[PDB]
């Protein structure tokens, strides 16, 4: 059994949900979770700032349970920080730890989604986001400063946290398919941690026949990456399935 | 045996020339060859900075032509000028410019292999020397700290010819050095410019100051033979060029 730290803000549902699903469906690894909180209920350059701030508390009660990896689950409090921001949200972590010792490795969901992204061999990139615009933008700064190309974005504009995390598969799937992918490596389907999007990877590749991915299913890469396992979990796009495919 | 690396660089660049080779050359599991085209440029601004860029796509075929085994963009702060993650696309339009037209050489920029050779030795906390003016310099610095590095302090030489940067005396990198704060530095990036010279004073660096020092060259160095997969353990410059040993 590993244990997997989870930090995520205190609204969010869908991470808590979505890792140990697919993780269940590893090979021959097992996983358990563990929580801590960073208050946040409208995603703004506020509500995300104020959530930051928490870094410190979070990472202090989760290194209590002494897990193998941290995963630090907020997507968008990283990138709103702008160019390498999760680098030094990383290294802080890291550093926090180290005065402690603990043994616990760190992603993030920002840098987990750039990993994957370059498993992909993924340079055109296309994104389905419920960010309002400002932050979509903000996004979109964020990619392009790690080499890829941002061909076409979608951004639903869904504040409040909570109601992000209840977005139906359909209106997600509809955004996909306005999207041009002509000339696109990879579609992140989700590039938000709380909006649901797990039983929608899979089909989305079938049928726009490109690699795609989420927040979430890069975070399973990342971590699956982090504890030298094999990536040979099924169901989830072909990011997931690289070593029973080479 | 012989392994072809090529290098694009500046038509004034001296040091590339002068460097790669000589610390190459030092390898004793295998020789090297170098070959060159020239993208003109002789004053480093934004002005000749983007007429020599514009240059590139005919000095890639040049090169292709030769067919090296690497091809080496030699430009350090004429990719991080152009803005945080410059060098993975000018990687990316080379690497797509030789495949278009056959040729299978791996592409490395200078900009990148710093990167990667600041990443292998494990650094977060750097210090830098530049010969750049000092909104290049500042340019350099916001770019590295993109890529998640903490430039602690940095010196900036200011000397916008090309060709004065060459003829730059080791009396004055070595002097930078001392100059800046390196007590929570990890690495020193004794020269930031893959044309201004740097080397002699490199190995000793690290003995004097109890840390890992390396430069655009040894980076580039460093990256050249991990892109060949040759074991890296090259004599006279720093751990980084020995860390397979
Ligand atoms: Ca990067």
């Amino acid at each position: 059994i590993r244990r997997i730290g989870l930090v995520v803000p205190s609204s969010n549902v869908t991470v808590e949900t979505e890792m140990p699903a697919l993780l269940s469906r590893h090979p021959g690894a097992e996983f358990s979770f563990h929580s801590t909180r960073m208050r946040m209920h409208t995603v703004s350059p506020e509500g995300l700032a104020a959530m930051n701030a928490q870094r410190e508390r979070c990472v202090l009660e989760i290194a209590d349970a002494a897990p193998e990896v941290i995963l630090y689950a907020c997507l968008v409090a990283v990138m709103v920080g702008g160019p390498g921001e999760h680098h030094r949200v990383e290294s802080a972590v890291a550093e926090q730890l180290a005065t402690g010792g603990s043994q616990a490795l760190v992603r993030s969901s920002a840098g987990a989604l750039v990993e994957g992204l370059r498993a992909l061999d993924a340079q055109r990139v296309a994104l389905v986001t419920p960010y309002m615009r400002p932050l979509a933008e903000k996004v979109v700064a964020y990619l392009e400063a790690e080499g890829f190309t941002i061909s076409d974005w979608r951004a639903l504009e869904v504040a409040d946290n909570t109601e992000v995390g209840c977005i139906p598969g359909e209106q997600v799937m509809a955004a996909a398919r306005s999207l041009d992918l002509s000339e696109v490596d990879a579609l992140v389907i989700s590039c938000c941690v709380q909006m649901p999007s797990l039983p929608l990877v899979e089909t989305a590749e079938r049928e726009f026949g490109i690699p795609v991915l989420s927040a979430a299913t890069a975070g399973a890469y990342s971590i699956l990456r982090s504890l030298d396992l094999p990536v040979a979990v099924p169901g989830a796009g072909r990011l997931l399935r690289q070593d029973s495919a080479v």
